[PDB]
Formats: structure tokens, C-alpha cells, sequence
């Protein structure tokens, strides 16, 4: 347990134990000193002003944090495929985290000549927010998670948070948190850290697509013992009204009585990939669906899970109804379509309404001898007893869990971005290099020291997660759809490294391949 | 178990325990950082194009590997001699490997002024491919094994591999392997590594030459009770046909009936050492024997074990039918004959056909009153029930084992380059310096770090192998042939060091000295 | 299926400690013979020394699916590979397991080297190509030689000052120590087992 002894080994691989899968990942990280060892107040004001919808107030801290809330941090593409093609569901159960082989280095810069040396006596502080007393930052789809490729060395993201704001100002109820006011473990090179976590009960994610739709669940050979109004007129001409009824049969499925209806909706604007079909105007924000919270508007994104488009119109997508990842090396601003990957929420069209369509129509008056029957379009429909739906799919590059807000009420708290919702998700893990003062003056001074030895640390991280599988039990005769690689030759291998050594994930990968009845 | 304590001792020597020999070797190695800590895609395309026969696709990794798959890594020339002159066979049984006295050094280069210091907290990763899940690279006669001379300090070879290719392109079934996706042991100076391995049952290598040939196994004093067609004509002239038979006797051994025939063949072109006897044209590749695999041609080298030449024609050798090592200090390209050493596969001429000759002749028609009997030459002959043969000899500088390809079928999987074939040979041992990031920016960045502290490690390796011996039990009256050194004076000692301190192995040394009956 | 081929099993970064004859001539002109050797390296994989060679073969005639490429003559039986048993000839079918064709030439298939099932409802005689299904033995091209190709070449003489080196094509190659191969694949519509004939000898009795 000293300077010349490793404090942990490299564990990286998966084990498939029947109904369970155990993924273990190790990456090597680097932690700089953030904020000059200072807690700093930030707002849209210190950010260079902004619009009201983007106003905020908060603090940036000198701490970093570990984040592995993305599936590719645990599953290799090959494993994701094994999961995807053979199970009807899965979910996390246990988690084991480790920090080891810490190395604190000191940088010296004299006359531009920079040099790095070990500072053996320096420490790094670590602690877990086991009681969720700090603002939960994971599950906001932030960058900075463990890289998908094991060989990549990553930089630990800086921790910051937001509280209540009134423009760029704070309010009485705004909270300020100091992470030093938390007990934390201190470790020198040769010391290590570790902890375990139990995932609370969460339903299995449905990694299947339905092999039949909500409106097509009857026996196509028999009639119902129910009738429907089929004629209100006996033919053109004056006073031709009547009431004729017919049996709802195979010949008219649209009219049949049903026990369950499609899930809720919130109409999204429809955008086309073949640009010339879109309106010649800027509607990215104007024509976007949104919600208001205390005078501020936020984009309804990704919103309720809805099918991306009608059958065949694959060139269409909801303005902000699906997740879109960037391809390897894609820039940050105004990037072209070809440099991004838009997820396709199609498999759920069997139960969820289409995002760019109306939920349906409702009557809006009392038809009478004088007035004709009128209908109106339902653009957004809240929950109704009898509704049934699927949740957003999850992706290899997508988030895994989210913290369910602690509130009096909520409904089906499944994270809208996809994933598992939990009141007590994996705790945040904060880390920071303990400040090491430079030589202080030889005469006392009450001011806090502001002269520090420049340092940064590096080490390994290990995350082991145990997943529970729900295996397939289909009696389907014909073969199923399976995720596969392309047979055809090509310059590079999909999900492999470049000739420059750049790993890249060519496309998003969902979980809905196997099928199941409704 | 710390910084100031040795983590292993120097073990180097052999012990002859009757029917067993235990060789133990220690060398001191150096491991640089390979590929800038990157996995890189490579092909004949990134290699500067090429012909189709040399096309390939694969990856180069940042890992190095240990290789001791050559006899001189374990046997001193004196020991090889003791083995060679006194045993009829031998084979490996157990293996014990060790890595210790690891030292990770950090190099600093400021203004050309380079300086090396210890980085005590740095680690080195090590792991064995115990389940043969990585492409097996040993047993391809690669350079980079432990040096034959104990005092030599060697550099560890870089690991790379190949998968399926279609020209310089990959195919759907092409595999990409990341060695970080393997659990590996991490060690700081003061930590050590070690493992054991059991050689699976392998037949003894025959370290003997036959003291009689396949065609000369009868009693030269008695006749057979079998007859042979000796005359088809009664003398010149018209219609002189008959059928006369004779007893196969001592006077005509060539015609006698035999129970066993010589081993298989694949005719090789014959090249002479006295150049003026060769054709004045380039035939190195054109006139070479080869095999085709999916449109690509590969030199049949070294191919089936066959005798290098007929009796006395020692100046001849098969175009690519024997192994040829380079003499100490010999260059890489277009080196003259005198700077290379060509092995002589002569001792097996007692059972194996000659490489530069035809296997024999076969009839090619039905002789009749009108047609004469015709024969054709057998240039290549596959296995026939009744065949008997010896395998390629093994050399002090030669390979020891090879991995038998995991396939549905194979025949006499003895490595054609000579040695012991095994489904589970000694596992590959991979090592790599764990990357140590240089100072990272003080503002978060999602990109993988590409700035590293330049490092390299060094340490000792120990390989102990237990060999089983099959001792001689001859009733031969006259003395045998023995490998010996030259009595005559000379400038340097054979198998010793130079006046410059350069160790050199003057010639190849086989194992077939003692004799045995057929 | 194998994720690497028999001729591509080395480390593409290191050289062998073995040399090969690279030059027999010093350049055009009279009496220019020599012997130059080179190290078998990454730059010349075709020449490297290897421990294992591809499986046995028995050359099959090559037929194309795009008809206009085939010879205008009846060769279904004449140009077919076969074996004789007591004066009777039988089609070598399906014969040794060999790859159906070279890379990309998917339109080609061995005259009788693969299994061909009929599609549902296909007739019994002289049925067109589109009404049959021809199996593709491609995945084994990593170890088994191509059915419509030669196994390789062998020397056929002694090159000398007067005679040039000569090679001949190996049309059929029996087992050789060091060979490695895969057996014919099995299909959903294919057979499962077979009875190994009760005989004194046999070799790799896989049906």
C-alpha cells in the first residue's frame, strides 16, 4: 500500500451468465485543477447577457466528477448486439466503482521550459453524494462520460450547478453549496477508493417491437356482436334522414369497437431531409413545440415518445422529437445534416401516435336539422383511461438512467430522453486535487492564499455493472429481424479504429429488433 | 515489496536430471511506447500499395509481446550438443514465466538536452491470452525473441495482427480486437508478474537419423517367395511376346515387394550454389512452387519435409524447401550467398523423397499390340496408405512450437517449419506501458487526450522450461556421428563472443546425429 | 467462419528470421547469374515461411450464371469432374469442400461442387436457373482452396545453364502433412448424418 505498489488492476470485459450480464470497464483519466481552486458565481450575465429563455444563475466549482451514464461506457458494440438480438428486456441491478493508481503530478514552468514531476505527498479528494444533497447533474445528457473505446484517455468534466434565478439575479430561496462542507476521502498515490451501489427496482426496458398494432388485434374472420351507425341519410334529396346500423365485421375494421387506444401525444412540426420540400423561412424555433415554466420557454425536446413518421415517409422527422448524436469529429455549431445522426423512433408506431400527426378528431358541436356535424383536430392529447404505449427506445450512445425529481406528484417517471428513472440513481462521484500552497510570505497575512503549486492528477477508474436479462420466449415460426454488420467490403471496419487511430461509432443502435405480440 | 527491494533474482542455467532437462533463462528487456498509445488500421494501402499476392488488412497496437519460441532462447550451444549427441527424442512438458524488477522511466527533452528519470508511480500492464482469443502471432518465425546470448539486452517487439481482407479493404467478417478489453495486471516498480503453463501431450521430436533406408530393409541373403514380371519379349523380331517371371532375390532388390513406401512430395525447383550452373534468367518467383488461397499465391515454403538433394550433389538445394538463417550482422535485402546459412535436410533421405526430384512414375495408358507402355512423372504425391516419413528437423536457431489452426480437419499437424504443433501452445504474453497524460487544459474538453509524458520501461524476464528426454538404447557396435567443435586453431571461438563483444552462431545445428533402425 | 486466412497469420509489423531466394540474376545480359537473399518481411507476405497449408482439392469446371459467358457447347457431363469405380463413372459431386469462387466473382459456381435445392414447386427436369437455389461455399475460402482453381504450381524439371525453370499446374492435390481445412457447411434443408461405410480404411469420414 505504498509508492511502488499498484493499487488496482485493469478489469475490462463482460460475462454472460444466462439471465445476467456483467460488464466491467476500466479507463484511465486526467484531472486538472479547475477554477483556480475557487467557487465562482455564474449567470447569463457573467456569460455575456442573453435572452430571457436562457437566463440562469448558479455556481462553478473547483471539483470534477465521474460520469458513466451512457450505454457505450459499459457495452462493447459486439455485446450490445448480443443483448439486442437475444433478449426482450434488461435492467441494471448492482454497481461497483473503483479509483486507483492515482498519480499526482506537479508542473514547473520556468522561462517557457515546462517540466512535469511527481508530487508523492500530494492528495486527491473523493466523495459520493450518497444522500443526493447536491444538485444532480448526471442524466442531462452531458458530455464527459467514460469514452466508448477502452484505449482512450479522458479528461474529467468540471462540476457546476444552477439554482433559482430571476433574470441574471438570485432569489431568497437560491441555494449555495460548498463541496468542502462534505466529508471526503483523501488519497495519495498508493491509496485507492471504491464503493458499491444497489439499483432500486426498475422495470425492464422493452427491447422488442410489437408484431401487431393496436388497431389490428381482432380475429379477421369473425364479426363483432356490436353494431355501428352506418347511414344517417337514405340518399340525396330533401328530408332523407334515417338511422341504419351494421355489424362491425372484418370488412370494416376501422369501425370496430376496441378496448384500448393509442398513447398520448403533443404534435411536433415535420421537417424533411430533402431540403427543397421545407418552407423557405426560419422556423427552427418559431414553429417548434414548447412548454412554459415561469415565463421561460423551453423546447419540448424530446417530449412524449411518438413514432417519427408515417409508413415510408422516412425522409421526415419531428423538429425536436428524436435524439440526434453527432458523427465522429462533427463540429459544435451549424453542422450539416450529413455530419449528424438522427434516431428513428419507428418500431413504436404500433401503439404510439405519430409525432408529426394529430392524435385524431373530436366533435365540436351538436349536429341538428340546421347545423352540420363538425370535427376538430386534436393536436395534443393527455392521458385517458384505456391508453397504452411504449417508451422511448434506448441507444448504445444514449443515456442509461435519470434522477426522478423529488416532487409531490409525477406520472410514469420514465426519463423522456430514454432510460431508467430512479428516485435514488447511482450517486454523483466528485473528485478534486487538494490545493498545495506555493511558498507563503514570512510575515503573517490574514488574506486567503492565492498562490498555488500547479498540479494535475491521473489514474484509473473501474465500473462494474450487473444487468438482469429477460430472455425471449417467442413461438414465431419465421426468422426475426437482427442487428447485423454489412457483408460488403469497405475501407474501414464498422465500430473500429481509423488509420489515424480514431474510434468511431458509424450509427445509432436501438434495442428493438426482436418482436412480441401485443 | 516496495521501491527499494528487488522483486526477483537472476536465474539462468540448465539441470540434467536423467530423463529430464530443465532450462531456465533470464534476459533484461526494454519496452518503448508503441504507436503513440494508438490502435491504427493498416493495409497494403497504408503501406504504399502492392501486388495482390501481398495485399492485407489489419491493425497495429500500442502493445508489445514476449516471444521465446526459438531453441537458443533456452539452450546454450553446449547444452544443445549434450542433448543432440545423447538422446533419441525430446519434448517440452512445463513452463514457468516471470517478469520482475520493473523500472518505468520518464524522458524529458528540453532544448535538445535529454534527461531520463524514474517515474516511481507509473505502471506497466501485462496479461496472457490464456483463452487464445487474440490472433496468435508467435510461431510465424518472427524476430524479437529473447536473444541467444544471456548478456544481450533486447527490445520487446510490437504486437499487430491481420484479419480478412479484399485487396486493401476489410470485409464484413473482419475482426477488430482491442487489448484494453482484456483484464490485465498492472504493476509499479516493486511489483512482479508470473504464471505457469502445461504443455499438452506432444510426440517426441525424433533427434535421430535412420541407419537403413526404406528400400533396403530385406535380408540380403534370402529370396522372396514372390515373383515379378521379368520379360515381355523373347528377343528382337516380329511377334516375340511372352511372359517370363523371376523370383525377387538379393540380385534384384529394386524389384522386390515391399510393405511400406516413401512419404509424400511436392517437387521444388533445384538451385545450385555454384552460380554458373543455374539458368541465366530470373526464376526466383516464376519457377517457384506455390499454393493458391482465394486468388492469392503464396510460396510453398518450406513445404513438405523432403531430402535437400541426391547423394553427393551437396551444391544443390530446393528453391524454398529448407530454412535459411542469416549469419551474424547480415543485412535485410539482396544479401549474397556467403552471408546466409542454408539448412540441409539430408538425414531424412532414408524415408522422405528428394525435394528436387519426382516422386516416381505411373503408367498413363493401356499397352497393347498397337500401343507401347507409357509412363508419366509424378511431380506431387499426396498421402497413400502405406506411406512412412520423417518430419522436418528442428534447429538451435529454429522455432519450437506452433499453434495448430482451429479447423474441422487437418493431417499430421506437425508445423512445417519444424517443431511441436499444439491446439493450445504457450499463450501470448502482452505488455504495455500505461499511458501517463501530460498536463491537461484547465477548461473541460471532450476530446481524448493526445498529450502524454514520454516513457519507457525495462526489467527482467525469466523462462523456465522442463523438457522430457527419450534416451538412446542402441545395440550398434561402431561409434556414432557426433556434433563436435573444430580441433584446429582459429581467430575466434565458435559460439562465443567477438573482440567487439558480438556473439555469433557460426552455423545451424540440427538434432539428427544418433542413429536408429527403421 | 474464420476471421483470418491461412496465408495471413503473421504479425504485419515484424520480419521473420528467415531468408528467401530473391534474385537469380544480376540484371539483363550474358552470364548474369547470382544468388541474392532477402528477409521475409511485412512488405512481402507471399514469400514468408508458414507452418500450415490449405486443404486438398479436385478442380471443378467453372460455370457462370450470366449464360453468355459460358462456352456454346454441351459440357454438363463431358467437362465434369468424375471418378471411376469398376468401369463405371460417377460425377464427383459434391466432392471435397472447396470455396465456390474467387473474391467477387459471385456469378461463378463449380459444375457440381455445391448442393442445389429446388425452390417450392420447381419441376423435375430441365428447370431454369431461377427455379433452383445454389448453395454458396464461400466462408471456407480462408482455409480451403477454390474449387474452380488449381491448387498451385510445382516445379517439373531441373533448371540449368541450358534449361529454364518450369512449372506445372496442380489440378488435384491429395492430403499432405501440414494441411488444414473446413468441412462442407450444413443447411436448414440439408442432410444431418450419414452412415460411414464399414470398410478397412477411410479418411476424415465427414459426409
Amino acid at each position: 500500500d505504498g509508492v511502488g505498489s499498484s493499487s488496482g488492476n485493469w478489469h475490462c470485459d463482460s460475462q454472460w451468465l444466462g439471465d445476467r450480464v456483467i460488464t466491467t470497464s476500466t479507463r484511465t483519466w486526467a484531472l486538472p485543477t479547475y477554477n483556480n481552486h475557487l467557487y465562482k458565481q455564474i449567470s447569463n450575465s457573467t456569460s455575456g447577457g442573453s435572452s430571457n429563455d436562457n437566463a440562469y444563475f448558479g455556481y462553478s466549482t473547483p471539483w470534477g466528477y465521474f460520469d458513466f451514464n451512457r450505454f457505450h461506457c459499459h457495452f462493447s458494440p459486439r455485446d450490445w448486439q448480443r443483448l439486442i438480438n437475444n433478449n426482450w428486456g434488461f435492467r441494471p441491478k448492482r454497481l461497483n466503482f473503483k479509483l486507483f493508481n492515482i498519480q499526482v503530478k506537479e508542473v514547473t514552468d520556468n522561462n517557457g521550459v515546462k517540466t512535469i514531476a511527481n508530487n508523492l505527498t500530494s492528495t486527491v479528494q473523493v466523495f459520493t453524494d450518497s444522500d443526493y444533497q447536491l444538485p444532480y447533474v448526471l442524466g442531462s445528457a452531458h458530455e464527459g462520460c467514460l469514452p466508448p473505446f477502452p484505449a482512450d484517455v479522458f479528461m474529467i468534466p468540471q462540476y457546476g450547478y444552477l439554482t433559482l434565478n430571476d433574470g441574471s439575479q438570485a432569489v431568497g430561496r437560491s441555494s449555495f453549496y460548498c463541496l468542502e462542507y462534505f466529508p471526503s476521502q483523501m488519497l495519495r498515490t498508493g491509496n485507492n477508493f471504491q464503493f458499491s451501489y444497489e439499483f432500486e427496482n426498475v422495470p425492464f426496458h422493452s427491447s422488442y417491437a410489437h408484431s401487431q398494432s393496436l388497431d389490428r388485434l381482432m380475429n379477421p374472420l369473425i364479426d363483432q356482436y356490436l353494431y355501428y351507425l352506418s347511414k344517417t341519410i337514405n340518399g340525396s334529396g330533401q328530408n332523407q334522414q334515417t338511422l341504419k346500423f351494421s355489424v362491425a365485421g372484418p370488412s370494416n375494421m376501422a369501425v370496430q369497437g376496441r378496448n384500448y387506444i393509442p398513447g398520448p401525444s403533443y404534435r411536433q412540426q415535420r421537417v424533411s431531409t430533402t431540403v427543397t420540400q421545407n418552407n423557405n423561412s426560419e422556423f427552427a424555433w418559431p414553429g417548434a413545440s414548447s412548454w412554459a415554466l415561469n415565463g421561460r420557454n423551453s423546447l419540448m425536446n424530446p417530449g412524449p415518445a411518438m413514432a417519427s413518421h408515417k409508413e415510408g415517409e422516412d425522409r421526415f422527422f419531428p423538429l425536436s422529437g428524436s435524439l440526434i448524436f453527432g458523427k465522429q469529429g462533427t463540429g459544435r455549431d451549424n453542422v450539416d445534416a450529413d455530419k449528424v445522426m438522427i434516431t428513428n423512433e419507428e418500431e413504436i408506431k404500433t401503439t404510439n401516435p405519430v409525432a408529426t400527426e394529430s392524435y385524431g378528431q373530436v366533435a365540436t358541436n351538436h349536429q341538428s336539422a340546421q347545423a352540420q356535424a363538425q370535427t376538430g383536430w386534436v393536436q395534443n392529447q393527455g392521458i385517458l383511461p384505456g391508453m397504452v404505449w411504449q417508451d422511448r427506445d434506448v441507444y448504445l450512445q444514449g443515456p442509461i438512467w435519470a434522477k426522478i425529481p423529488h416532487t409531490d406528484g409525477n406520472f410514469h417517471p420514465s426519463p423522456l430522453m430514454g432510460g431508467f428513472g430512479m428516485k435514488h440513481p447511482p450517486p454523483q462521484i466528485l473528485i478534486k486535487n487538494t490545493p498545495v500552497p506555493a511558498d507563503p510570505p514570512t510575515a503573517f497575512n490574514k488574506d486567503k492564499l492565492n498562490s498555488f503549486i500547479t498540479q494535475y492528477s491521473t489514474g484509473q477508474v473501474s465500473v462494474e455493472i450487473e444487468w438482469e436479462l429477460q430472455k425471449e420466449n417467442s413461438k414465431r415460426w419465421n426468422p426475426e429481424i437482427q442487428y447485423t454488420s454489412n457483408y460488403y467490403k469497405s475501407n474501414n471496419v464498422e465500430f473500429a479504429v481509423n488509420t489515424e487511430g480514431v474510434y468511431s461509432e458509424p450509427r445509432p443502435i436501438g434495442t428493438r429488433y426482436l418482436t412480441r405480440n401485443l
